[PDB]
């Protein structure tokens, strides 16, 4: 049908949870996706980076056929071949003891503050009831700014506290990149108080920066580390929490459930999307191709009025408009007339979040495309 | 590499949060499973109905690779040709106007309640913040199951906005709640004006003999909560149904996972619901049902710890005297008889097999059960 026809379709017979931008996608493939009336698109969201490894990766679908053909899912209640060689594959590569393998972001977050107030109860012997997580805002809990070793510090004074979660750089807040620096006074501050330093990693994991763990820029070890999205490359939802031993132990059978967390199609899938990340040098790319990339931005929208800042790391940018002078939704539909498709956040960022098998060529046309809609709303 | 390799793998590479039946399966189609050492076991658990259609199913396996060809994710920051598709295959199927898919039966269940609460703010009316949903105890505010009295007691309240019930409460025990239960919880529920939510993520799509549980009963609820066989064990799905009066009330805005509605899922969930309807697999549970829960039942009549033989289609379990037998020991011994199962609350084993499931090969699990049974007798 048109476009117009899908998206009343899905009105009609679906919850009206979503706004969508209206381009309806029937294929993709590597940066590129395509409508129903066969306009071809960048893809500048990677699906919030699950598709980091470009979409629609052979190799990964080949993976997903070569397990799915065998077993795809049996439950927890017995064991499959799949899941330890996953594990040992995961845990092998990041440097930690072990992992625990789940489906989505939400999961990881909610088995790592379990797994946090546990080891506070059981390892840090904190009062029972009393264990604290503290949290970064734009992010028995508390706030914290990001990018603030002298409220973080002010809080891990408490000694109930037994977690600190931060992200490397903050996605939802629009793309925030702390200070060089921030991430060992993170890591002091949370090893002087005995507090857990969990790294989440679900966004800028991966490539996504420039390294596997976006933590490793800064040379620097959280205790636990939170990773989903492209472990799959987004064939499948899948997600991971990593800690050794000495925190992971403290986790024991019986628990609640979830049936499809560690499935063997997952665990099959995982370890591919992995290995075509790694052997195709995707971190590689985008920790060449990312800086000048944002450099060239930053130059080309240089005295633009309605560009407030432009700031990225790797292939993991954003540019924040000055939303009183613009309508940053319209910013986002002319990008898409442009051809290329994103969203923004707050109503004031959009995120220049591209697949990491992009090329310089692409990334240049990705620029005038860019430039040519900012100059249109100056 | 043998099984204790493979546990002593994963034992010291991954957390410790299972600690499952010692099988280590490499390999499953239709009604079984295949282990290691190629042993073949009878699959009578069917990863909690995720795979109704049997294991590995062929048509299934080509819908996902025939979308994830062309498209697998893309966030619904846009939209995909597949997810109203989806949408409306599943809608017309069950009789509601609109559906919201998900990727858990968690998130179904949360989505669920917060669906609640907002129609009883936005529509009943409900004082701030006040609004309460009723559960049964065993499956806010809790109420013993199969209990009608207790449960108009409760919903009088009128900041009770839903009661959420599964036709069949399969944590609890496999419990098989009386006729008219159903019936009326609908009358009360329709009474009172609170929402009746069914929890079909179990009990629907062919395992009781019905595409719903609630069609034995012709009741229709407020709402539907649907997932494990939507994929036929391929994908994580699920999903929550209810006409436009309801659904309705849901604004953009709230994100949950950018999983949920994604075109890989939303081409499988079309073709794991058309396996299920054309092999008929409703008809094959409902039809060889009745007579496997016969024998059993008249098979362990005598038997002085089996306490009670229940269930509907294929979904059924024996409940075990606690006091007399150790009900793990029992599950391993089937184990070792070639029939893999848990059970639950360590006195009842799940007897759920696939919906392919023969009656032959139903006749050859009678014996494998009974011969188990026995030898704690």
């Amino acid at each position: 049908k048109t476009p117009e026809d899908y998206i009343n379709n899905e009105l009609k017979y679906g919850a009206h949870n979503y706004d969508p931008i209206p381009v309806v996608l029937k294929r993709a493939k590597g940066v590129f996706v395509y409508d129903v009336n066969d306009k071809r698109y960048y893809d500048f969201l990677s699906a919030y980076s699950s598709v980091n490894q470009g979409h629609c990766h052979p190799n990964i679908l080949n993976a997903m056929i070569n397990q799915a053909k065998n077993l795809t899912i049996c439950s927890r209640a017995f064991f499959s071949v799949p899941l330890g060689i996953c594990e040992r594959y995961l845990t092998n590569l990041l440097g930690y003891d072990k992992v625990l393998m789940m489906n989505t972001g939400a999961e990881a977050n909610e088995t790592a503050y379990k797994l946090c107030r546990k080891w506070g109860y059981e390892v840090k012997k904190i009062p029972e009831n009393m264990a604290k997580i503290v949290v970064c805002k734009n992010n028995q809990f508390s706030k914290v700014p990001y990018d603030d070793l002298e409220a973080l510090e002010e809080e891990l004074k408490d000694p109930n506290v037994c977690a600190f979660i931060v992200e490397p750089i903050q996605g939802e807040a629009g793309v925030i990149v702390p200070s060089d620096n921030y991430l060992q006074g993170v890591y002091d501050i949370c090893k002087k108080y005995n507090v857990l330093f969990v790294a989440d990693e679900v966004q800028t994991g991966l490539g996504r920066t420039g390294k596997l763990l976006c933590v490793h820029h800064y040379n620097v070890k959280p205790d636990v580390i939170l990773l989903g999205k492209a472990l799959s490359g987004g064939h499948y939802p899948i997600s991971a929490v990593l800690a050794n031993d000495d925190i992971m132990l403290v986790i024991k059978p019986g628990e609640h459930g979830s049936t499809y967390g560690g499935n063997p199609l997952a665990a099959s899938i995982c370890v591919e999307a992995l290995n075509v990340l790694i052997n195709e040098k995707l971190c590689e790319n985008a920790e060449k191709l990312g800086g000048p990339f944002l450099e060239n931005l930053k130059r080309e929208l240089k005295d633009s009025k309605i560009v407030r800042d432009v700031r990225g790391k790797g292939l993991l940018c954003a540019i924040e408009f000055k939303n009183e002078l613009v309508n940053v939704l319209d910013i986002c539909l002319k990008l898409k007339e442009n051809g290329l498709i994103t969203r923004d956040v707050h109503d004031k960022t959009i995120r220049l979040t591209p697949p990491l098998c992009i090329t310089k060529e692409q990334l240049d046309e990705c620029t005038e495309i860019i430039v040519k809609t900012v100059k249109f709303f100056d």
